[PDB]
């Protein structure tokens, strides 16, 4: 009956120490007449018990959606180890097991390019920074802007997309007022990989050279 | 199970640049030995056309027919957005199978090109690698290429136009030179063709700075 997902760390969470990374079970179809989700949280095989138990989201389709919260400590995530759910349940015949970790292989970095402001953009209220994250593996990836030390949170970047090389590569666009681009300000562009040195590149691009 | 129709559109280099003969291609496959007769029929925007080149049917290994027509188009016709119809029809099918292709409609975007370098991992090897990397265009219709001190370079790859929230596409290309071109000062350059772009066409260069 119920599907189970489980869900990684945020990037950004595994990559600096300062952050609460967390694996995530999900449990979407859980029956109105037997809501109860019993969770058993491994760490290489061997049984934690720190989870935390969030309550139940009605759906609008008239099932639950059960969540456990595990957290993990950095140095394990990054050092590839497996964290498993078994979710339990009336509705079950057998228990449900569900695994992950990060992706083995290789770690490549990340390569950052920018995209000034275009020829039709110019010409409009608003214009728009882009920047070209290509070729690093795995696609654990935090891409973030900020201009003067402050963040600028007025962006879009798209999921990481495979290539032909075995290697991800995304796209970021910072949507910033025009005004502010013509009075030469500048503005950065920050990407966080296990591969880059300090875990942290940044890439600053104006209106000046 | 019956035949199966796929419908191809021009080269992006053949439709804006005095190359080659821009075509549209109609490929037939699964035709049986028992139902040969393959009659195609060619429409644009509903007008049908007889300048249509029908390549003789073709023994598959599989022991089917490959049967492929060919439609030339006359060259601003396909960037002006003229849709083109193929009404195969067989005696193997119940009803003659449809498929309809045109340039994408909607306002054309410019694409944006960065260029970047050999990474870490890459100047340790033999050959390295020059990525190329080209956003913001619509519609997809691009064609990407390198050359050197005028010479085309042949040994790249480019990845599928991938599609940005903004509904606008994006690629990267890579080009693997050897270490000591790259080392010897030699300059390489992304030609980017695309008809939002002036004279459609825009190059990218790099060297070792
Ligand atoms: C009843 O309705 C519910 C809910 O309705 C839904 O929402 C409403 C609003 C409508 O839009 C409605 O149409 C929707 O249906 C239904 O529930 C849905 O059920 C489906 C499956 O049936 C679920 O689909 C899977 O989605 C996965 C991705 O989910 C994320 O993204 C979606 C969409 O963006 C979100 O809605 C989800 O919430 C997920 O988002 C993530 O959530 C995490 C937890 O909150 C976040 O993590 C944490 O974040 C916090 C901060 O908040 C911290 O930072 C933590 O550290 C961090 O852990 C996470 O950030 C967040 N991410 C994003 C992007 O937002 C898919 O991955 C999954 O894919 C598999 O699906 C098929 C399974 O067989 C199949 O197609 C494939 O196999 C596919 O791929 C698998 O997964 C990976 C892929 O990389 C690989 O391993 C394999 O390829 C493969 N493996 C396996 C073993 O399968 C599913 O498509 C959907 O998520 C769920 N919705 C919700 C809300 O939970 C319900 O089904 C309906 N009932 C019925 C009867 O149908
Ligand atoms: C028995 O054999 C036959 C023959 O197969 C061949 O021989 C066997 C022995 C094997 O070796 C086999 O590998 C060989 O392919 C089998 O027939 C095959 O059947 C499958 C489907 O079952 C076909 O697959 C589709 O292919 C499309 C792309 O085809 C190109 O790429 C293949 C390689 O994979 C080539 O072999 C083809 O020749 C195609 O190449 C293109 O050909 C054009 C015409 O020649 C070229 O254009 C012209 O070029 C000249 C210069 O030469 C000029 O420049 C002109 O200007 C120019 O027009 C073009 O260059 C060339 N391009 C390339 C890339 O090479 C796929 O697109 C397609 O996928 C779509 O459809 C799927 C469903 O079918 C769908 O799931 C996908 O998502 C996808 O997209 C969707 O499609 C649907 C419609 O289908 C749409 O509605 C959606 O909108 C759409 N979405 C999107 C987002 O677009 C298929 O994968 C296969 O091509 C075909 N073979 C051949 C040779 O055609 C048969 O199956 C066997 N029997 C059995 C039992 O299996």
């Amino acid at each position: 009956g119920p599907s189970v997902f489980l869900f990684p760390p945020k990037p950004k969470d595994t990559l600096m120490i300062s952050r609460t990374p967390e694996v995530t079970c999900v449990v979407v179809d859980v029956s109105h007449e037997d809501p109860e989700v019993k969770f058993n949280w491994y760490v290489d095989g061997v049984e934690v018990h720190n989870a935390k138990t969030k309550p139940r989201e009605e759906q609008y389709n008239s099932t639950y959606r059960v969540v456990s919260v595990l957290t993990v400590l950095h140095q394990d995530w990054l050092n590839g180890k497996e964290y498993k759910c078994k979710v339990s349940n009336k509705a079950l015949p057998a228990p449900i097991e569900k695994t992950i970790s990060k992706a083995k292989g290789q770690p490549r970095e990340p390569q950052v390019c920018t995209l000034p402001p275009s020829r039709d953009e110019l010409t409009k209220n608003q214009v728009s920074l882009s920047c070209a994250v290509k070729g690093f593996y795995p696609s654990d990836i935090a891409v973030e802007w900020e201009s003067n030390g402050q963040p600028e949170n007025n962006y879009k970047t798209t999921p990481p997309v495979l290539d032909s090389d075995g290697s991800f590569f995304l796209v970021s666009k910072l949507t910033v007022d025009k005004s502010r681009w013509q009075q030469g300000n500048v503005f950065s562009c920050s990407v966080m990989h296990e591969a880059l040195h300090n875990h942290y590149t940044q890439k600053s691009l104006s209106l000046s050279p």
